[PDB]
């Protein structure tokens, strides 16, 4: 509340560690365009990351910079435009974990589906290595994305709900 | 001072906690851990528009809601996460139970969590819960959609 405008934000552990794991995630979360191709430059050599809420339950994991290097080809071809915006990010008591909520947006292209714009809300997780990401997990709305894919939104009733 | 922070963010994780292993007919009190204009509920729904759960009176009435229809609800795995704002925390957890939802037939629900919480001195201001709704419709046996990714490297 407004007795709290002068309390100190951050850590005092760490700093230089902090200073440094801050600044990549900054560097990930920036990333626009082509400079997706090289997004994976930013982890650790068997560095992973993926979508943690999937339609299976399970999460969908790209795991080494190879494999991170070619799903960013794949991301540049479905999701040509895609920017984040709205960004915020947490520092965590661990120096080494990050959380960043945001929004994400631009066009769909997946095969298979009708042409989409999509928008979704994120909650994404970074854990680090001294600069570098060992893994990054993507946490969003799943329905979002049905809508985007013209995919029918199951809907459920809550009957008696306050 | 850090000090100022220090102790802040000490106080405000002991109400996050408390709440975090809230279970039982306790869940009838836990909008005793908010200020009285606190707020809670579900961010990722259906529709995209959050479910607001306004005030502690409201909060409070939903409880009864919530132990009627997850009768045996338990937070697990549960991680908490101070963050550089000491009014600010973010906590991922599993949770489970029995869901007993009106129109549907009992099923049993689990899903994965994260919860932003938001303080003021010790009290909380907002609770924010985003889940994979996947795991809602598999609970209540509604047919959950398959998306295919083609192409994907993974």
């Amino acid at each position: 509340g407004m007795l709290d405008n002068a309390i100190p934000q951050g850590f005092e552990d760490a700093v230089e560690l902090r200073r440094k794991n801050r600044e990549t995630v900054v560097k990930y979360m920036n990333t626009k365009g082509q400079d997706r191709l090289r997004r994976h430059e930013l982890f650790v050599e068997d560095g992973c990351g993926g979508l943690w809420t999937t339609d299976t339950g399970s999460p969908i994991v790209i795991r080494g910079k190879d494999k991170l290097a070619e799903h960013a080809v794949w991301s540049l071809k479905c999701f040509p435009d895609w920017e984040w915006y709205n960004i915020k990010v947490f520092e965590t008591d661990d120096p080494n974990h990050f959380w960043v909520e945001c929004d994400g947006h631009g066009k769909i292209l997946f095969p298979g589906y009708p042409e989409g714009y999509y928008e979704n809300h994120f909650l994404h997780s970074f854990e680090l290595d001294d600069g570098k990401i060992k893994r990054n997990r993507e946490f969003m709305n799943v329905f979002q994305q049905l809508r985007a894919l013209s995919i029918p939104v199951p809907q459920i009733k809550r009957e008696g709900i306050p």
